[PDB]
């Protein structure tokens, strides 16, 4: 029995290549793509085998396609190991805010409120699953500023745009994301690593610098290779250990970005 992961952002990129190379090293990757057609289209592209891999539609910007998501996944019976947070949106000529069907700006829910969802729904089938080597990987770099997390206090619902409620920039607005990102590996560590077993970690793969072939491999190395065993570290690229900021190093901060954004996405 191939080993499962779910790869979001699967048909581009980094996210299509850490596919590619999982497959290659015999796990069954679960392609959660918002465009079915472009996803199946890339997958046979890169000469994919059909038996590695299951397609299957997450389109993070929406909250219900999140549920709608693991509800698909779920029906296929198959025990997770692993999950890796890949996708990335970033709209850096918007000078107003595009709000998501939820309500909320584009950028931040997409990237982190939609995954954070995410994560929080299949933690349990990570949880439930016989595996004895889960991994629960984030992509990520280690300005952005969330304030007293002000916009997310007061309900993240418009005209708010941003984590920490001054108006909105739309390149903040992807650090921020990406921050969150972050925090969210660093609280998941600190909450479940311990009590689950799960090893939760991050990685920056490279300027893609590198090949999106090479990053892809590299989130591979992440997920499934035992020299990368170690929960709670952000990997960067021989990969070392990167020392984290002190803005995504602050405790206090994770959990509170974790207790809002249960709030925001339907789970408090
Ligand atoms: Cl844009
Ligand atoms: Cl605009």
């Amino acid at each position: 029995p191939r080993p499962t992961v779910i790869i979001t952002g699967a048909s581009s990129g980094v996210g299509l290549y850490a596919t590619k190379a999982l497959a290659n090293r015999g796990w069954h990757v679960i392609m959660a793509c918002r465009n079915l057609e472009k996803a199946e289209q890339a997958a046979k592209n890169l000469q994919i085998p059909p038996e590695a891999y299951t397609i299957l539609h997450l389109d993070l910007s929406s909250l219900a396609s999140v549920r709608g998501f693991v509800e698909s996944f779920r029906a296929l019976n198959r025990p997770l190991r692993a999950l890796v947070c890949n996708a990335a949106v970033y709209y850096p000529l918007l000078k107003e805010p595009i709000y998501s069907v939820d309500g909320y700006e584009i950028t931040v829910a997409t990237n982190h409120l939609g995954h954070f969802l995410l994560i929080n729904l299949l933690l349990e089938d990570l949880k439930n699953s016989p595996e004895s080597d889960k991994r629960l990987v984030i992509l990520g770099t280690v300005p952005p500023d969330l304030g007293n997390l002000e916009g997310f206090e007061k309900g993240f619902k418009k005209p708010i745009a941003m984590i920490n409620g001054k108006p909105f920039k739309s390149g903040k607005a992807y650090k921020d994301s990406k921050l969150c990102n972050m925090l969210t590996a660093r609280e998941l560590h600190r909450r479940f690593h311990e009590s689950t077993g799960i090893v939760f970690n991050s990685l920056y793969p490279g300027c893609v610098y590198v090949s999106q072939e090479l990053a892809g491999e590299r989130v591979a190395m992440v997920v499934a290779d035992p020299e990368f065993r170690q929960s709670g570290v952000h990997w960067s690229w021989k990969a070392f250990v990167q020392e984290l900021s002190a803005e995504a190093s602050d405790e206090q901060k994770a959990r509170r970005l974790w207790e809002l954004s249960e709030k925001l996405v339907g789970l408090a």
